[PDB]
Parts: C-alpha cells; structure tokens; sequence
RNA sequence: AAGGGGACCAGCCUAAACCGUCCGGCUUGUCCGGGCGGGGUCGUGGGGCCCUCGGACCGAAUCCCCAGCCUAGCCGAAG
C-alpha cells in the first residue's frame, strides 16, 4: 500500500515520499501514529507541497531537540527508590524517569522516545540516550538511590 | 428456448462531469469532506464544457369535479 511519509524514517524513506509498504505495517503501525498517510488520489493532490509544512514542523522540532540538549544535557536525574541496598523493590520507567526529571529538574520529556529496552532494577548510575529528533541525540544521565 | 397465434399495453427517476450555497477540517485554499439546489440519464453512443446557427406543441402513474356503480326500496296486466 502506498503511502506519504510525514515524518522521517530510517532504512524506509524520507518525508514527503511515496512509498511502498505491506498492509499490515501501514495500518496498525504507520497511519494510527501520524508517521503516515493514505496516499490517495485526495491526498496526493492535496499535496500541496505539504512536504514543506512537513519540513517546517520538523525544523520546528529540530530548535527545542538543541536547545533542550543543554538544559536537560547538564545535569544528573537522581530518584531514590526503595531497595535492598542492591536490588529495587519495584522498578524505574520511562514514565516514572520523565516524572522525576519534569518533577526535579522542571523540563518536560516524551517518555516514548526514551531508549530503555527493559526497566532497571539495580541500583546503579545509568545512561541513556534521549532522541525525540533524528541525528540529534541527548545522551542523558541516570542515578538511582535508596 | 427461440419463433408463430392471442390477452394487455407505458415508460420513468437517479449517480458521475460541471455550477451554486451552507457547515466541518487544518496540510488555511483554484484545498479536502458532508448536506441541499441546479445541471444530467443514453447505444444510430450519450452527457459536461467552449464556439456558431438556433430557440408554441406533447402531457401524466399526481390532484380536482362529474357520469356510472355499491350499501335500504317502489310501481307493476288480466276470472
Ligand atoms: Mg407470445
Ligand atoms: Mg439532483
Ligand atoms: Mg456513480
Ligand atoms: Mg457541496
Ligand atoms: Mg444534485
Ligand atoms: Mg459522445
Ligand atoms: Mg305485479
Ligand atoms: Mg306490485
Ligand atoms: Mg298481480
């Protein structure tokens, strides 16, 4: 099915392309999360260069992703949990790591675009990488704490 | 089944192009989408749009009125 790239994607395309993708991928994937849409006899001829309204949005994006990489780039998260000394009782998410950050250091961050496979359970000093924009990463530090 | 002989007899309205108007969208306009109005209905292809020459008859399956008919009856020859 083909489809107009609004945002972009790695290995698939860039924004404003048409591209090829199974149905499956565009429908429960692509489309429900604005990444995409329908490229239809409509939408193409409402194309109206909506790569440059597209291209905008993501320079817009591409302002706060540098500007937050210094603010929240210097600094530590630290969140103390309740532990064993060496294992945490329960666990860290991304969702309670964006609540310590927004709540210790008052700037807000998309908890999904956190790098984290599995949450911590081990006390211990981590760091991740925060990408709400490509080729613009912020490397961030963790501390956990009794 | 076609064909032949008879009964009966009648053909129409829409979608789409294009034009207007209201409402919604934000990917804010020659934009998309949803109502409604106009336009259109065909096989000898037809229609839309542009240019030219053009420019009263037919008539309901709808409505109105009347005839007739139905639901009680009456007159009716001569021991
Ligand atoms: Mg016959
Ligand atoms: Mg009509
Ligand atoms: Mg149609
Ligand atoms: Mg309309
Ligand atoms: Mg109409
Ligand atoms: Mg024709
Ligand atoms: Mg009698
Ligand atoms: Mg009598
Ligand atoms: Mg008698």
């Amino acid at each position: 099915m083909k489809v107009i790239l609004l945002e972009p994607l790695e290995n698939l395309g860039d924004v404003g392309q048409v591209v090829d993708v199974k149905p499956g991928y565009a429908r429960n994937y692509l489309l429900p999360r604005g990444l995409a849409v329908l490229a239809t006899e409509s939408n193409l001829k409402a194309l109206e260069a909506r790569i440059r309204a597209q291209a905008k949005r993501l320079a817009e994006r591409k302002a706060e992703a540098e500007r937050l990489k210094e603010i929240l780039e210097n600094l530590t998260l630290t969140i103390p949990v309740r532990a064993g000394e060496t294992k945490i009782y329960g666990s860290v998410t991304a969702k309670d790591i964006a609540e310590a950050l927004s709540r210790q250091h008052g700037v807000t961050i998309d908890p999904k675009r956190l790098a984290l496979e599995k949450p911590i359970k081990e006390l211990g000093e981590y760091v991740l990488t925060y990408k709400p924009h490509p080729e613009v990463p912020i490397q961030l530090k963790v501390s956990v704490v009794a």
